[PDB]
């Protein structure tokens, strides 16, 4: 149907989502995480966790999550901003830049990742 395994997993997400709220990100970590177990078919909890690893600055694990994000959906342009989030805090702005160009033409209006991209490309021209 629509989402029970799933039906769980989508509850543990949304109580991922409240942790999020109150800047819970560990407690959010480990509800995304209880999501993926029950159904890892979902992009949007790997989105989700890699958000809330990011905060806690574990970028290498956002990064992993959001690969999978995107290998489960091509089309999810959160998961490609999130990418490049993680990426230029890795100090990799060069792949950075590459993740929110894709996340930009696909979701063109969102003016968080024009400014994330400037900060990418601004950092950039720094290195040899």
């Amino acid at each position: 149907g629509p989402l029970e395994d799933s039906a769980e997993a989508e509850r543990l997400k949304t109580e991922g989502n409240e942790q999020m709220k109150v800047e819970n990100f560990e407690a959010a970590v480990h509800f995304y995480g209880k999501a993926i177990e029950l159904n890892p078919a979902n992009a949007v909890y790997f989105c989700n966790r890699a958000a809330a690893y990011s905060k806690l600055g574990n970028y290498a694990g956002a990064v992993q999550d959001c690969e999978r994000a995107i290998c489960i959906d091509p089309a999810y342009s959160k998961a490609y901003g999130r990418m490049g989030l993680a990426l230029s805090s890795l100090n990799k702005h060069v792949e950075a830049v590459a993740y929110y160009k894709k996340a930009l033409e696909l979701d063109p209006d969102n003016e968080t990742y024009k400014s994330n991209l400037k900060i990418a490309e601004l950092k950039l021209r720094e290195a040899p």
